[PDB]
């Protein structure tokens, strides 16, 4: 019936990163994303109104509270017009980056809207992990989580300690470590293994691109061709959005 106002300051403190990391824990705002979310995530809290409550099976193990319709989620809230249903969820065991089939890895993506769109286009061709190399945004931020269209609820998202060490490791491995880049192989002339075979996809911000050190790891250079009236580069989600549909296709 009332949060206490440690519960406030615990749910408040969430949008730093600081705090996500020392509570090992995130939220996650309205009923379509919690809802999507609930079966694949360890739920800590579960805040909302009686209707809200009412439209997902209550998680185990969870604090929940009722709030009544005249709560401010505005009190908690990240969001600009909250919706009345707030979830915490345990940050996941940080894993070892996998490999199964197409694998993105993201070099310095800073971009939460870029990133976002990223998961989303990951989700929609069933891509089943993305890694996050240096200085690429936090997936499990506010503003990346609430833009996801429930993409965390099956693209598993690693964010990497080693870039480098973890390429030429799997690159090692016979892996396949393809790089979008300016100059490069069309991606139309390349041959690609299928989508559900192991490969690294790297992509790198439009403003800087793969740094050195990542490109120095990559085994296959691809490019997207320009084809303008005039003989820079694409938004990196765009590019991911190109590459991912021509890897599907040929599937």
């Amino acid at each position: 019936a009332m949060l206490s106002a440690n519960q406030i300051k615990f749910l408040r403190s969430l949008r730093e990163r600081k705090y996500r990391l020392r509570e090992q824990a995130f939220a996650v705002e309205g009923p379509k994303l919690v809802g999507e979310m609930l079966p694949f995530y360890r739920c800590r809290m579960l805040v909302g109104t009686a209707a809200m409550l009412r439209a997902v099976s209550t998680p185990h193990d969870a604090e929940v509270v009722e709030l009544p319709e005249s709560f401010d989620f505005k009190r908690i809230s990240t969001q600009t017009t909250p919706q009345p249903l707030m979830a915490v969820f345990d940050l996941p065991a940080e894993p070892e980056p996998v490999v199964e089939g197409l694998t993105l890895l993201l070099d310095g993506v800073q971009d939460p809207g870029n990133v976002g769109t990223i998961l989303r286009t990951a989700d929609w061709f069933g891509i089943r992990h993305v890694w996050l190399g240096t200085g690429s945004a936090d997936v499990f931020s506010p503003k990346v989580v609430q833009a996801s269209m429930g993409a965390l609820a099956r693209v598993q998202p690693t964010p990497l300690k080693n870039t480098v060490d973890t390429l030429a490791y799997f690159r090692r491995q016979g892996i396949p470590v393809y790089g979008a880049f300016l100059d490069g192989q069309s991606l139309y002339e390349a041959p690609l293994p299928n989508f559900t075979e192991p490969a690294i996809l790297v992509l790198g911000s439009e403003g800087r691109g793969i740094s050195p050190e990542v490109a120095a790891e990559i085994t296959d250079r691809l490019t997207i061709p320009a084809s303008g009236l005039s003989v820079e580069s694409l938004n990196v989600a765009i590019a991911t959005a190109i590459l991912c549909s021509e890897w599907r296709r040929r599937s």
